[PDB]
DNA sequence: TCACGCAT
DNA sequence: ATGCGTGA
């Protein structure tokens, strides 16, 4: 069926995205592509370890560890915006 | 078994895609409305303006997490930009 | 580990 | 759309 292969494929396609979105992805990817590390990209880090399989379940679970970072750095910043902290 | 570990393999996929259902708001209020839940006025704030998924499938997971990570990435740089007094 | 065909 | 089988 052709039409079970899309379904994979965009189920895939999003599954890259997210390795291209999270940065401790991104780092990892450009390790075994043999492809420049830079400040910039550790700057991206922001303390998260990066990760060292690039698999299915650790896409996702990394996607899941920089959302909840990136709340909590939202929360913190507002915090300090509205003067609350 | 093969069997036994592809499930557990398939599984902790799966038991993934399930909590990014129950982090991301967009879906937090989907799945409210499929299973005839009350929507309060902070479930409406938490979209900050993102509209709810209409599908609760994986790829719908999936496209609004990837959705939510771009919203909050935006508004850190917003919120710090103004922290350090640039804007 | 992932893709795939199938029964659901 | 998806869990399962299975070959790879």
């Amino acid at each position: 069926n052709i039409i079970e292969k899309k379904y994979r494929s965009n189920i895939n396609d999003k599954i890259e995205q997210l390795r291209r979105t999270v940065p401790t992805l991104r780092v990892a990817y450009k390790k075994c592509n043999d492809l420049p590390i830079t400040s910039r990209d550790l700057a991206d880090l922001d303390g998260l370890e990066p990760a060292t399989k690039l698999n299915k379940a650790s896409i996702l679970t990394k996607s899941i560890e920089y959302i909840c970072h990136l709340e909590r750095k939202c929360l913190q910043l507002s915090l300090a915006n509205q003067h609350l902290s």
